[PDB]
């Protein structure tokens, strides 16, 4: 199938469309997932079977209990 090997689960606090063909879109709540950072605005996802970069911001916050 597919196996996640070491990523960073986030969630898209806002909806986003990426403007380059290199940019992954998503929708706020969206699991993004963060597989590199390198840089502190621009972070490193993994779309389904996809991978491009996504923005530092539109992402955030965390998962745990009271999720909605």
């Amino acid at each position: 199938g597919s196996s996640g090997s070491s990523g960073e689960e986030f969630v898209a606090i806002a909806d986003y469309a990426a403007t380059d063909e290199t940019q992954l879109s998503f929708l706020r709540g969206e699991k993004i997932l963060i597989l590199r950072q390198t840089t502190a605005d621009w972070w490193w996802g993994e779309r389904a079977g996809c991978c491009g970069y996504i923005p530092a911001n539109h992402v955030g916050k965390h998962s745990g209990p009271s999720s909605g």
